[PDB]
């Protein structure tokens, strides 16, 4: 009896696909984890006086 007609349209599959957007690409500023290109960040202790 089911001729493709209770076929059901996607709704949590397709809100979960949109989720992605906010999953991950988030902004610079909210992501304080920032890569540095090097190591111009200098951890050494030797050198180091304060």
């Amino acid at each position: 009896m089911n001729f493709g007609a209770f076929s059901i349209n996607p709704a949590m599959m397709a809100a979960a696909q949109a989720a992605l957007q906010s999953s991950w690409g988030m902004m610079g500023m909210l992501a304080s984890r920032q890569n540095q290109s090097g190591p111009s960040g200098n951890n050494q202790n030797q050198g180091n006086m304060q």
